[PDB]
């Protein structure tokens, strides 16, 4: 039918017993392709679990992430699943589901620092991503931590993994860092006991799924799928899985 | 021209014109400046002509008054602002940016010769740096890194980065703090760069990045797959070994994108 993607197929995702997600191959660790060319994170599991409890596979559409939404729109998709977020621009082309996880802004610091919390980096050094929401956050909201660490700036560095060595000599006293980045990364490493990874103070982005408009039994239905998961147990496992933590909402619980 | 040309994505029409206009301080050794000839040479200009060969794009080099840079992207003089340029919240109020092609920070460079292959290696050694550089500023707000560790506790300032190197070679001082740009270009350019270590000291560096009008969102994607395209083919590499002696590629130029991803 020339009109399918205006109506609300849910009939048609569970007859067929499939349906297409878009994400972006290079998102880690949400969503992306493996060297030996596998499609796996986060994500991926979350989304193959919920849609298992339907008896519906999911097929995997590596895609141009700035054309999401058209996609979307267009019906080469039928939801954007990769670390989305629920944005007022977004919220034309797209309904989305409950948030899933919180992704906020965390600072980090050795357990033999004795900075166990936020206020405990007065007069301390921070680092930084460049050009990260939590560079930005830092400037942003001052009175959370540029007004307390010392110099009242931030030291930038290009990765994570760059950061975490001077975190770990003692160059920096404190990293922060997009939740989705300290833990992934720490428990990836076997290390996340031996730092305190906390709640920066600054809003974070809650990662959703996007839908066409459309679609209202499809959103309901993931909802419901997320409930479902957290209920048996399988959403704490995938969690842990990739960050070492229960990460599920309030709603999934010159 | 369009009168709005300045408010509008005009991809269709660099690629159509086949011609782009980039702005320059042409005292920027050795990023893009000219030379006693009168021509117009450096690192950048061979990045960014590379770039645009890519798409049948011909770039017309105009030196600007620096100070002016944002001020002749916004109005159109120039439609990309390329010599060592950089993210500063300040600048991105006047613009886009594309990924960052490389990083420059401060080196401890020292003689092969010497046995000091580390920075920590420079405990009792002495120290030189060039007056008035970022370089002198930086040993002295982080401490920790060398002025505790160094001999006196201080610098020797030169006035010319050729006569710290005279310096250096002849054993007078044991360690010189440039910035990378600087060590490598004059290494390299004198054919004997491999005489000696050049290390990252361990000071905040920052990172190039090519400026241009906000609006202009295809031309910024279209350089940074430039960037990958030119390290793909080896184009890149060949670049950046003729001006400083070794790969300045950013991981992003390397198509390495994980870990980046900024609340998209």
């Amino acid at each position: 039918s020339h009109f399918a993607t205006q109506k609300d197929q849910w009939q048609t995702y569970t007859k067929e017993k499939k349906i297409k997600i878009g994400f972006d191959a290079t998102f880690v660790p949400m969503g992306y392709e493996e060297k030996d060319g596998s499609y796996i994170g986060f994500d991926i599991d979350l989304a193959n679990a919920v849609f298992k409890l339907y008896g519906i596979d999911v097929e995997w559409q590596a895609i141009d992430w700035d054309m999401k939404e058209t996609e979307l729109k267009n019906g080469t998709i039928d939801l954007i699943w990769n670390g989305y977020s629920v944005t007022d621009e977004r919220k034309q082309s797209a309904d989305f589901t409950e948030p899933y996880m919180v992704n906020e802004q965390v600072l980090v610091t050795k357990k033999s620092s004795g900075i166990d919390s936020v206020a405990g980096m007065a007069g301390k050094t921070l680092g930084a991503q460049a050009g990260s929401s939590g560079y930005d956050a830092f400037n942003a909201s001052p009175k959370i931590l540029k007004d307390v660490v010392a110099n009242q700036k931030v030291v930038q560095y290009s990765t994570f993994t760059q950061a975490l060595i001077d975190l770990n000599s003692g160059r920096i006293d404190g990293l922060l860092i997009d939740r989705v980045y300290a833990n992934y990364y720490l428990e990836k490493s076997g290390v996340l006991d031996q730092y305190n990874v906390m709640p920066a103070g600054y809003e974070g982005e809650s990662f959703a799924v996007g839908a066409r408009k459309v679609d209202k039994t499809l959103i309901k239905k993931i909802n419901q799928g997320f409930e479902t998961l957290y209920k048996n147990g399988e959403f704490q496992k995938i969690s842990n899985k990739w960050f070492g933590e229960d990460v599920a909402t309030d709603q999934v619980k010159h």
